[PDB]
């Protein structure tokens, strides 16, 4: 079994690959893996953009353990085997009239890999998915199967539920659900100025708010979602795509089939590191979005999904933007600086730069860790696309993205106290940078020392961790 992430930027062929169908079977696997000092890193769907779960030596998947065990019809709660995919849990929950509190744009993630990185959606009053776990069962190399909750070692619970697969193998999760609801989704464009005006009130008046920023333009695409009490409040598809189709014809039945995202991919392909060419692609996409204002209605699960496009490099940071009651302007200032920089340094940055918001997490490891609840994090995701399979063109884009991320890395993350998403962080080779990174992790995470202490307490032989984990927590 050879195993590759979504963007095929990372792949691994583990010497050992285990896929147990029962806790009993997994209990054994770790017991024996412990007894022998053999690596077994937990893996979910393997989709993490940075290969977090990848180990040459050994990996365990709970893909076959994916049943919904119990529904508490009253406390609005599902207990689910860790191997269940988000999609699988949305389907099972449907007839029980329940849904998850939030979704992370794709739904192929396993609950394990979903919670272990503190995945998030958007919505200023909605935490990342760590704060959605009531209880978990975790299989430890040292203590065996232990039950965690706000009651059973709540100190460990919060450190475990977001443990980057390093504190044990999660077998069960009880999740705080909300009632299955339809959602009204509003898409519109705006200027920086128009954003700044309605921003503070927009976050607070709208359940979900996401901004797609389009570099080398003053077009920001805003997407609000709110529950439909009772329903929905024009350009043709051909007319929406005309600018991108017209731009590609400059440099057909080949074209007429391509989706909006295939056109971007096919446009970027032409010359993805020439900044002037990207200027033109981004302007055309801005026009598309200008021709795509409107409303949709659907179930939260259908609406909070987002088509992310082709294979890609991405980097998302979570940084503090005050509290509900004391608004901050870090979030829009962050964006101003970043768009000042891309122009100043001639970065061939395609669209979109995705800015979202979450409530704080009580999970020490969450990149939106706050002691104060009703705190607010802005998340900002940068992207370069890999439109083709030319390893040549794919290594220039890899270069340029590292430089793009590196420039944010210095100029912004320190200033704003920005912590990287656990699924997107890349361990740099240059030993300067790795020590540079390490001092930043300490700087942004108080619970670090306590996290390696739980690693020795629960996995003293270190069979659950890979190079990545060792390099980040030395
Ligand atoms: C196209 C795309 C869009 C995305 N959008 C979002 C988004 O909107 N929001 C967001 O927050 N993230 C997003 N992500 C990132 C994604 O949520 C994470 O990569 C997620 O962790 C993937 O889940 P997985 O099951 O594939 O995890 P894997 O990559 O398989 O594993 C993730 C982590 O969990 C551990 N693990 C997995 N299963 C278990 C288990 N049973 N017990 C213990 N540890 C376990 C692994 O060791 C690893 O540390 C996106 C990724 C892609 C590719
Ligand atoms: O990993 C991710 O990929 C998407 C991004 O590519 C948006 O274009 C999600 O928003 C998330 O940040």
């Amino acid at each position: 079994h050879t195993i590759t992430n979504w963007s095929g930027t990372h792949a691994v062929r583990p010497k050992r690959f285990f896929q147990p169908e029962s806790v009993e079977e997994l209990e054994k696997i770790v017991k024996e893996a412990h007894e022998k000092g053999q690596k077994i890193r937990p893996v979910g769907s393997g989709l993490s953009p940075n290969g977090l779960a990848f180990s040459e030596d050994g990996m365990v998947s709970l893909a076959l353990m994916d049943k919904v065990l119990h529904v508490d019809k009253e406390k609005k709660q599902v207990t689910v085997q860790a191997g269940a995919r988000v999609q699988q849990v949305v389907d099972a929950l449907r007839p029980h009239g329940l849904t998850l509190q939030n979704f992370a744009s794709i739904s192929e993630q396993q609950i394990g890999g979903f919670i272990q990185v503190g995945a998030h959606g958007t919505g200023a009053r909605i935490p990342p998915v760590d704060e959605q776990v009531v209880s978990m069962k975790l299989v430890t190399p040292a203590k065996g199967t232990i039950e965690l909750s706000e009651e059973k070692d709540p100190e460990l619970f919060r450190l475990a539920r977001c443990g980057l697969g390093a504190l044990g193998v999660v077998t069960e999760v009880t999740l705080q659900c909300v009632p299955r609801h339809k959602l009204l989704e509003h898409t519109f464009v705006a200027t920086m100025k128009e954003v700044k005006k309605n921003h503070e009130k927009l976050l607070r008046e709208n359940k979900h708010v996401r901004y797609m920023w389009i570099p080398y333009t003053d077009t920001v695409v805003v997407v609000t979602c709110n529950p439909l009490p009772e329903k929905a409040p024009q350009y043709s598809e051909d007319e929406k795509l005309q600018p991108l189709r017209n731009l590609l014809r400059e440099a057909s039945p080949e074209v007429s089939g391509l989706s909006f995202t295939e056109l971007r991919d096919a446009l970027l392909a032409v010359d993805p590191l020439d900044t002037e060419w990207v200027k033109r692609v981004n302007q055309a996409e801005a026009e598309f979005w200008k021709r795509s204002e409107g409303y949709r209605v659907g179930w939260s699960d259908e609406i909070l999904g987002f088509d992310c496009g082709g294979q890609q490099w991405v980097s998302e940071v979570a940084f503090p933007a005050g509290t509900l009651e004391k608004p901050s302007a870090a979030d829009l200032e962050y964006m101003e600086e970043l768009m000042r920089l891309i122009n100043k340094e001639g970065i061939p940055a395609p669209a979109p730069i995705e800015q979202r918001w979450t409530a704080g997490s009580s999970s020490p490891m969450s990149p939106a860790y706050s002691p104060s609840p009703d705190s607010v994090f802005s998340w900002v995701n940068i992207i370069m696309y890999l439109p083709t399979e030319d390893e040549e063109q794919r290594k220039a884009i890899t270069e340029a993205f590292r430089q793009y991320r590196k420039l944010c890395e210095t100029r912004l993350w320190d200033k704003y106290g920005a912590a990287e998403h656990w699924a997107k962080i890349e361990v740099p080779e240059d030993p300067e940078e790795l020590e540079a990174l390490r001092e930043r992790l300490r700087k942004r995470y108080p619970g670090v020392d306590k996290f390696n202490k739980a690693r020795r307490e629960l996995d003293p032989k270190n069979i659950l961790s890979n190079d990545m984990i060792d390099s980040l927590f030395p």
